């Protein structure tokens, strides 16, 4: 048994676990070191065109330390600027994979209630970032999935549930609670008081399997669309960090190497074994993350990973360039009078091209986790995009614009203009929200004892639209 | 020293080495077991369209045992039906990587003389198949490259020559004498008698490096073309088994694992070590070919290789389908009156698309030797093909055929009709050659003592156009 077999008071606050596990708490806190904000829309402006008419065309950055998960959720322009708990563009489900306060609230008010309402609804309740409670039982300290949608997805795909899995499988599944592709399913329900409500439930599109093509069939079967493209009016699908799904198909995943083996390597000290809880780049600690299975220079192995990244970039730039052009060319055809009937097949091609290309790049480590599937996906997506473009030349010709040249979108500025994103406006509105409602959320959370100010140190010095210098 | 330190009389005939190395001779002879003839034009008819106007549109099969190299060189419809030593479509250079009689002749008449004349020129001299003398010194039995063009290529690419390489590197370089991409360079020269002659010299296009793109630049710089496409009139480049080049970039090649490690695995018997000389499929002998470095079931490793093959096939079919359509669409535009100026960019795209796609599939083991580069190449080639097709829609439109649909080529029969290949005629002509001149070559070679009839057992029972049943 543990030294807290009856549970931990204030379990959602990771600092409450420090008295029992100071070592893991210390390394866990170190993800604060990974504070870099890489603006992906600035690096890859083609993505802005791909996501026109969707929040990702406003703000999308690369992943950084777990220490910043909650704050980045708050800072991203995607969550907008609510003025109260009933406003703002996004739903409560956006907190789900950002805080240990999520299982706390679910276990208190029920899953459906948690998934009901606006993101702003829990602003002063969900205030702790990725913590001990998101992965451990507060009585046995054993690994556990705290979100019901994971087992639901696992079963649907023919996988064993978390409780039925081996220890090694759990070392990856705890990560899969969040590092997977998902979509919000509108769900009607009635509470204990008989009131009719509507929830937006996190759902893993795994009922037909976890391959990109199986998920695609899944979405097409239910005629689902995350949004209607702002330029091409295509019924679009958004892929979001399908880290585990692509990992499972890669060679390491097939060989049984878990997420933890590389991202949370062991350190043996006598008869005691410790897991590095500073979840980050395995390449910064290869001696413990890689060289325990591979025998050769760290530099050579690093060069090999670099090679994979370059190959992925090569195909990614081609795919998204043609996807961007297809969107713009479809928009031009619409402007000339092309009918939905004339553009139906074209739009289906675009939908599939981007779904496959996005699924390939949305998981930032996929180029390494499953190198070959990533390249194949990008090649498949590009082919769908070009099939659309070949058909588009004919539609453009019918309307007298066969020589139309889709405008360029080589910079974030030019791309956002094409996507009609008024950044200045969104940023100004965001800052006002942060200076008012956000500070009230934090003040109230601290007053109620849900938030410890110590956890806020250097947590809000950077975003894609401001940098106080160094976190 | 060896037991034949002064050399071996009749060294070109591998049977002459059996008295010294009966074990290696026995396994070497066993490649006779790999007698399967897989007609690649039947399996992948798109290749016929790709090679229209070139010999490969007539006959192209997958590789089989070394035991059949010489006979397949004779049987392929590509070498045609010469009636004497001055006729036939191909040059003497076609014998180069098929027989130990090649170094014998080169060392006797000089490199330039060997490379001068028709293939039929040496019909009764080059009669032994891949033998001991192609890879070993007949005095020390040490590994050696017997062809000057390899070191020439190695140096040109910044690599060390064969003699300057390590033993492990030599275990792969001996294979590189033949398993590489090449082209025939027309070379003017004058013999000892002052006579002016023209030779077609095997040349490795490695002066700019060994990557597909570097070789492409190499060919473009000298405005080289293997042939003018029979349908699109595009200046084409033919890739031929760039096995070593792609292998060198793969992870195994980067890690120092030689061709021999998998294809000629060791067998330890006490203090003596033997190399399996039955060069074939490593998957048929995984315990010795793979499991000496990898630790897991043979089936799982086999399934993984199968997965790579399927991914490669997926992208290959897409690439060659668009390449085929581009060729046909260009041919249609020509028929309508399109000028060379209007088709110049299109043709450059096609040339590059096929060069990259062919380089990816010409090496039959590349899907495994360098999985990721193969997928990237096929994706790159496909993109070039689609760029050509998008431009072709516009040219077709200018000439009133925007709705043109390139004919299908899903069967070898239909593809060869589009490529205007009269198979019946070529086969009939070939059989007459085999029944007359070929039998004379073999009779004379046997009379002169250059050929041992024992080596002909079951060697000519199959081809792509006949099957006496079982070799
Ligand atoms: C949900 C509760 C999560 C769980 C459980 C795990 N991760 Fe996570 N991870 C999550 C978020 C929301 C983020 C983004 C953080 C931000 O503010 O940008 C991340 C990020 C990572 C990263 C990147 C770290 C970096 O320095 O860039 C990695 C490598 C990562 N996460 C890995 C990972 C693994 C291996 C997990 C299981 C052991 C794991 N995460 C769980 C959300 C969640
Ligand atoms: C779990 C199933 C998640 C849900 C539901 C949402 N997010 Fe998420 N988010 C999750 C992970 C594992 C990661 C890291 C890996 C990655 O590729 O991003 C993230 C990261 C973010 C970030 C930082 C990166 C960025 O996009 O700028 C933000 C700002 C973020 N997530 C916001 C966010 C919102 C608004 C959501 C609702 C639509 C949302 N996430 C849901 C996991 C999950
Ligand atoms: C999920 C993303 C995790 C978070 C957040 C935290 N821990 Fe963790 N922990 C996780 C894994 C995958 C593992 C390895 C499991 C295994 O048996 O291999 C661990 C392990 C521990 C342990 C056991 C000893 C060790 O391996 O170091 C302890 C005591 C532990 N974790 C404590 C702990 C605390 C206090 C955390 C918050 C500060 C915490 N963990 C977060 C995954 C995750
Ligand atoms: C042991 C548990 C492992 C750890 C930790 C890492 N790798 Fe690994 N790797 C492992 C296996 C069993 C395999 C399958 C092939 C084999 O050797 O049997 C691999 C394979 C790779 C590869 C090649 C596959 C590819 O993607 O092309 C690479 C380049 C590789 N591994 C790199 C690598 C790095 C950089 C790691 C640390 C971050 C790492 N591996 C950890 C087993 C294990
Ligand atoms: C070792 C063999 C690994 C396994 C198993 C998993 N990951 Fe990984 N991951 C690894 C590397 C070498 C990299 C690339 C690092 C680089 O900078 O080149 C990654 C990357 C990620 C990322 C991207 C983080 C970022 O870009 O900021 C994430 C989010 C990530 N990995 C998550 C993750 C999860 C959840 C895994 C299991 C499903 C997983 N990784 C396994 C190495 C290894
Ligand atoms: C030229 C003199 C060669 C040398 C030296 C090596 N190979 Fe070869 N190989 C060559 C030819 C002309 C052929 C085609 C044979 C035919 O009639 O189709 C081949 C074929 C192979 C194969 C395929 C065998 C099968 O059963 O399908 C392999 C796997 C192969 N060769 C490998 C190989 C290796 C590893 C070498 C060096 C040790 C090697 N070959 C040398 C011509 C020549
Ligand atoms: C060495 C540099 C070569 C030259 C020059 C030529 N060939 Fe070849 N050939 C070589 C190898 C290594 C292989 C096996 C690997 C492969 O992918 O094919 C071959 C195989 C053949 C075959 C059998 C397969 C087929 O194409 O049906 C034939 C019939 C053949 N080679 C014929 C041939 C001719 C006519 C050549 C002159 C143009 C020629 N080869 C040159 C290596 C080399
Ligand atoms: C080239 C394609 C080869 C042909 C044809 C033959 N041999 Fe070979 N042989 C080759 C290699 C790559 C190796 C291994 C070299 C090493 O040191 O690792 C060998 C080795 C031998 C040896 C040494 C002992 C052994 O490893 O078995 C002998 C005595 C030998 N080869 C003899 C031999 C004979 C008699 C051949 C013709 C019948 C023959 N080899 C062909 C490559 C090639
Ligand atoms: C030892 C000399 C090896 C032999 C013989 C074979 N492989 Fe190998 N393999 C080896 C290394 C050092 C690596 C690099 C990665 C690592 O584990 O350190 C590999 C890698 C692979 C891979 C993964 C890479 C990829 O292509 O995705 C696979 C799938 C693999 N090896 C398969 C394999 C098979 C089937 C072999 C026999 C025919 C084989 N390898 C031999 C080292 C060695
Ligand atoms: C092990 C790690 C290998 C190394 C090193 C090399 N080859 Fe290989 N080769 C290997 C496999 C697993 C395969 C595929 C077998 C299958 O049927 O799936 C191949 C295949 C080839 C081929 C194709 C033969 C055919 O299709 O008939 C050739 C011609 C070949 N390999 C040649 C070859 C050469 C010359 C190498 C060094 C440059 C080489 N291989 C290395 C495994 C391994
Ligand atoms: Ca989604
Ligand atoms: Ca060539
Ligand atoms: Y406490
Ligand atoms: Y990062
Ligand atoms: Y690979
Ligand atoms: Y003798
Ligand atoms: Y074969």
């Amino acid at each position: 048994k543990t030294a807290h077999s009856q549970g931990i008071e204030g379990k959602a606050m990771s600092e409450e676990w420090a008295r029992y596990y100071p070592r893991q708490f210390d390394s866990w806190k170190k993800t604060k070191e990974s504070d870099n904000i890489t603006d992906m829309l600035k690096e890859k402006p083609a993505l802005v065109v791909a996501w026109a008419g969707y929040p990702f065309s406003k703000d999308y950055n690369a992943p950084r330390g777990h220490y910043y998960a909650l704050q980045d959720n708050i800072n991203t322009l995607r969550t907008g600027a609510p003025v109260d708990g009933k406003t703002g563009p996004l739903p409560s489900a956006c907190w789900t994979c950002k805080s240990p306060d999520v299982p706390r609230i679910i276990e208190q008010d029920g899953e459906l209630e948690y998934f009901t309402g606006k993101w702003a609804k829990y602003g002063d309740e969900i205030v702790n970032t990725i913590g001990c409670y998101n992965c451990h039982d507060d009585k046995s300290a054993e690994l556990k999935s705290k979100v019901p949608y994971l087992d639901r997805g696992l079963s649907a795909a023919g996988f064993k549930t978390f409780a039925e899995s081996t220890h090694q499988e759990k070392r990856s599944l705890v990560c899969a609670q969040c590092h997977v592709e998902y979509y919000f399913k509108k769900t009607e329900w009635k509470d204990d008081k008989g009131v009719d409500k509507t929830a937006m439930v996190v759902t893993l599109p795994w009922s037909k399997g976890i391959s990109t093509e199986q998920m695609e069939a899944y979405y097409d079967e239910i005629n689902f669309a995350d949004w209607t493209h702002g330029i091409s009016k295509t019924p679009m699908l958004k892929a979001q960090h399908p880290d585990w799904e692509l990992y499972k198909t890669g060679i390491h995943g097939q060989k049984g190497v878990s997420c933890a083996d590389c991202h949370m390597p062991y350190t043996q000290e006598g008869a005691v074994k410790y897991s590095d809880h500073k979840v980050g780049n395995p390449l910064d600690n290869m001696d413990k993350s890689c060289m325990n299975c591979h025998r050769e220079s760290e530099q050579k192995l690093k060069d090999i990973v670099k090679q994979k990244f370059e190959r992925k970039e090569f195909l990614q730039d081609i795919a998204f360039d043609n996807i961007g052009k297809a969107h713009l060319e479809t928009g031009k055809a619409m402007e000339l009078g092309a009918t939905d009937a004339e553009l139906k097949e074209i739009r289906t091609h675009i939908r599939h091209a981007q779904w496959r290309a996005d699924m390939a790049i949305a998981g930032h480590g996929s180029f390494f986790h499953a190198p070959e599937e990533v390249l194949r996906l990008l090649a498949s997506g590009n082919e769908e995009a070009q099939k659309a473009r070949i058909k588009l030349v004919k539609v453009l010709a019918k309307y007298g614009a066969i020589d139309y040249v889709a405008p360029d979108f080589e910079t974030k500025e030019k791309a956002q203009k094409l996507a009609k994103v008024d950044m200045e406006a969104f940023i100004a509105e965001k800052l006002k929200f942060k200076q008012t409602l956000e500070q009230e959320w934090k003040k109230q959370a601290i007053a109620k004892g849900r938030l410890n100010p110590e956890s806020l140190k250097g947590v809000d010095e950077k975003s894609s639209y401001y940098d106080k210098t160094k976190k």
